[PDB]
């Protein structure tokens, strides 16, 4: 009858061990207990091409199966509530 679809994967940009960076994991590491959506942490000082799109705004939540960015360092926590779940 009733059945949860697959959920969305959430990437974070990012670069070095950041304190943000940290502090997000954890809030996301939170959230994961209600709403899945992974948790992949990627290097944006390689991909200079990531560093033009972002460089000082990292933190960066991007939405992964939809392929946008939804928040950045400090969690706004609305915005991704009201997209995951």
């Amino acid at each position: 009858m009733n059945n949860q679809v697959e959920p969305r994967k959430l990437v974070v940009y990012g670069r070095e061990g950041c304190h943000l960076c940290e502090e997000m994991i954890a809030s996301l590491r939170v959230l994961q207990k209600k709403s899945w959506f992974e948790l992949e942490v990627i290097n944006i000082d390689g991909n200079e091409h990531l560093t033009r799109l972002y460089n000082d705004r990292v933190p960066v939540l991007f939405a992964v199966n939809e392929d946008k960015e939804l928040c950045h360092y400090f969690l706004d926590s609305d915005v991704i509530g009201a997209y995951l779940s």
